[PDB]
């Protein structure tokens, strides 16, 4: 579609949420719009800086992120979120360990 570094933004994004298991699973669907805080309210009291990819991708598309690491950083602090305020044997822990392996080999190769 455009320009190298818009491009590699949007690889870094399609990656996290394309991303589907043998069981056809896509690990992203529950994390791209958090909850309200009368919906998910002990999330807001445990986590001091709410994420979800549908804030990233909004950040992307208004083109505001001036580097690739600064993507991934966003994405780094969605999943240590997720990784704080559930418990490991949650599913949606054990998905963000998944997605966090998934963004890192996808900056790894640029
Ligand atoms: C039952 C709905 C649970 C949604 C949810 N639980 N824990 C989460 O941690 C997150 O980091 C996160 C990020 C984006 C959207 C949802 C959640 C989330």
């Amino acid at each position: 579609y455009m320009t190298p570094m818009q491009q590699k933004l949007n690889e870094v994004y399609e990656a996290v949420k394309n991303y589907t298991d043998k069981r056809g699973r896509r690990l992203s669907a529950i994390f791209l719009r958090l909850p309200s805080r009368s919906e998910l309210p002990d999330y807001y009291l445990t986590i001091k800086k709410p994420m979800d990819m549908e804030k990233i991708r909004s950040h992307m598309m208004a083109n505001k992120y001036q580097d690739i690491d600064s993507m991934v950083e966003d994405f780094v602090m969605m999943f240590n979120n997720a990784c704080t305020y559930n418990e490991p044997e949650s599913l949606i822990y054990k998905d963000a360990l998944v997605l966090h392996k998934v963004l890192l080999e996808t900056r790894r190769d640029l």
